[PDB]
């Protein structure tokens, strides 16, 4: 059974934290949707590099469930995962069914709008900390990537392919993540 | 004076290897154009992700004379670029004006091909070294980054961020390239 991933693509998404991760998974041979949370149209992201989405978010949603999902950074991006009743519905089904959640940079942010994963130790961009924690409803950590339980979350553009590992490896497992890895010449 | 960058796309380009450079450089304040080698239609990239380029090259590169030519990798990327007759004059051009040109992964192997800065040290990823190394016309550099004169190279998806650092600083100087690296939680 190929294991499945659902990226959420907003307007104002981080275009580096969102093809990152994609690439990555696809490399691990992890079958990709990158949805659209408007619609199937052209999606321009934060420093206006334009993704086409291989669905509707609508669309994508009735072919789950997914193993995990994963919500890019960059600030307008999360604010719109945050309004977003769509996103609220996918976020708790895949709670309930004890799915992995994968957010990075100001991502994370969504799951304090939506309810999700309280109690739960996080991390987020520097810049975001003071908005995850209104309310200390998650523990705050400076970790590069944080895992507690089925909460995944990491801090910025430049931790995306230690975020992306990291998914790899719990879907897929250590060996594969480390195959994936070596051909990408990162340095540690 | 606002400095001007050219980004080549073509089907097959490491979509990672083009978004990182793209991003961190309009993060810096350069003026990006992400041009289509085939036309303005979107550019299916290596890993399937899709991108709408800025222009036509054919448009891009009437708007010129540019900073730095970008060339991603990808080896269908790479092979498409070596084969362009439109990318020859470009790159020459470009040698003759002494501008800067910044080539990725298996970006290099197109320069190679077009016969541009022989005599020059260069890195590539390791599995595109023999075909850089064909006639001995440069010198090879396992240098994660290597620039010597006008041209600048790089080896793979996991150098993007020192690759387009490197370029921010040869362009808008070290201070800038400080500024625009800290928000990116990048390890070293």
């Amino acid at each position: 059974a190929s294991k499945r991933a659902l990226v959420i693509l907003a307007k104002g998404a981080e275009e580096m934290e969102t093809v990152i991760p994609v690439d990555v998974m696809r490399r691990a041979g992890i079958k990709v949707t990158v949805a659209g949370l408007a619609g199937k149209d052209p999606v321009q992201c934060s420093r206006d590099v334009v993704i086409c989405p291989d669905a509707s978010l609508e669309d994508a949603k009735k072919e789950g469930p997914y193993d995990v999902v994963v919500l890019p950074g960059g600030n307008l991006g999360a604010q719109n995962l945050s309004e977003s009743a769509a996103v609220k519905e996918i976020l708790k089904e895949q709670e309930n069914r004890k799915g992995l959640i994968a957010a990075i940079c100001a991502g994370p942010t969504a799951l304090l709008a939506h309810e999700i994963g309280f109690g739960s130790k996080v991390t987020t961009h520097p810049l975001a900390k003071d908005k995850m924690m209104n309310g200390g409803h998650y523990t705050y950590s400076e970790n590069r990537v944080e895992k507690d339980g089925l909460i995944l979350t990491s801090r910025g553009p430049g931790t995306s392919f230690e975020f992306a590992l990291a998914i790899v490896e719990a879907l897929n497992g250590k060996e594969v993540a480390a195959q994936v890895k070596a051909p990408l010449v990162l340095k540690d």
